[PDB]
């Protein structure tokens, strides 16, 4: 076995989708880190 290090076409897409879990998941990892560190509306009542 052993392929002659060909590169498919794939490799794009398959790579792009790979690397798009994480690049999607920073995006949304911050998102927790930062909506987080902006609570709401306060309370009244004084």
């Amino acid at each position: 076995m052993g392929l002659p290090g060909r590169v498919p076409l794939w490799v794009i897409l398959l790579s792009a989708f790979a690397g798009l879990l994480l690049l999607m998941l920073l995006i949304l990892a911050l998102w927790k880190i930062g909506f987080f560190k902006r609570p709401l509306k306060k309370k009244m009542e004084k």
